[PDB]
């Protein structure tokens, strides 16, 4: 039924809202101009740096490796309140643990990129909860390897922006992406996607009702999991490269932990 949809939609955005501080609203309120200090250069940086505790050892790094450290702690706690809202997904809590944990470290970081477009457009990327913007050249200038993380996900995210996505939009497709019963590893597949159909009709009733006249945007959207896909695979062999080269580098053990057998 159309009321049973409208409720799952309901639930997953209230459970949304209630996880994730980063919400597509609030990202383009900043972007819209309803006073961020740029970050476009080396110089630029340091000015910025001090306006976003580290350790004295951490902040003598390389520009390059301590900006790469620093996102990762938005990281690991994106990985927690990622983890809490799946589990507020009806049926996830009722996989086998092993699945559950499985789904998640596929996809956690397909979300993570999901919202992370919300706060980028072809120019940079707000950093700081808004407060900041560092632009997606600067970026591309960092020493190589590490100037070649995000390119990919700025070019995902000025067409996964072009959709023009609500937040309600938003909180059914990143329960679509969790529950994505191909996944390596999976060993009931079928429970797996019995859930994410009955998402997929949500999703698909959503869309119907956030945007009337655009008729294939279900289809664009669905075609966005496979633009994920390949930015997490190509991010996972960049991190290898920096096991090769960097070495001080702290990784997170959770990234670690998720980063194991995994493409
Ligand atoms: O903590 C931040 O605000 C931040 C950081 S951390 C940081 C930013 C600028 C200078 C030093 C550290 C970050 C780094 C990159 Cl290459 C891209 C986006 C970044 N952001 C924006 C961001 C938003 C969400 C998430 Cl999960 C991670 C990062
Ligand atoms: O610091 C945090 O707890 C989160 C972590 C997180 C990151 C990605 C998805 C879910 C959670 O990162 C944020 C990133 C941007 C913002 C934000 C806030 C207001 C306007 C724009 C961005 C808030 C939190
Ligand atoms: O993998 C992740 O969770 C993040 C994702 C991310 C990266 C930039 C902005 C927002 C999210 O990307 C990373 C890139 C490099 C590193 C890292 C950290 C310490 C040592 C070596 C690599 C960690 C995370």
């Amino acid at each position: 039924e159309s009321a049973d949809l409208r409720a799952l939609a309901k639930h997953l955005y209230d459970s949304y809202i209630k996880s994730f501080p980063l919400t597509k609203a609030k990202a383009r309120a900043i972007l819209t101009g309803k006073s961020p200090f740029v970050i476009y250069d080396m110089n630029s940086l340091m000015m910025g740096e001090d306006k976003i505790i580290t350790p004295l050892q951490e902040q003598s790094k390389e520009v390059a490796i301590r900006i790469f450290q620093g996102c990762q702690f938005r990281s690991v706690e994106a990985v927690q309140e990622i983890t809490e809202y799946a589990k507020s997904i009806p049926g996830f809590v009722n996989l086998d643990l092993n699945d559950q944990v499985t789904l998640l470290k596929y996809g956690v970081h397909e979300i993570i990129y999901t919202m992370l477009a919300s706060l980028m457009n072809k120019d940079g990327v707000l950093i700081s909860e808004g407060q900041g913007f560092m632009t997606r050249e600067f970026l591309k200038s960092l020493r190589k390897p590490f100037g070649d993380f995000m390119e990919p996900k700025f070019e995902f995210a000025v067409k996964f922006n072009a959709l023009e996505l609500d937040d309600s939009d938003l909180a059914i497709f990143i329960a679509v992406i969790i529950l994505s019963g191909d996944r390596p590893g999976l060993l009931n597949v079928k429970p797996i996607e019995d859930i994410q159909d009955n998402l997929l009709q949500a999703l698909e009733l959503q869309l119907k009702l956030n945007h009337p006249e655009s008729s294939q945007l279900f289809a664009k959207l669905l075609q966005k999991m496979t633009d994920l896909r390949q930015i997490v695979t190509e991010h996972v062999q960049l991190l290898q490269v920096i096991k090769k080269t960097e070495t001080d580098m702290s990784l997170h053990p959770l990234l670690q932990e998720i980063y194991k057998d995994l493409y």
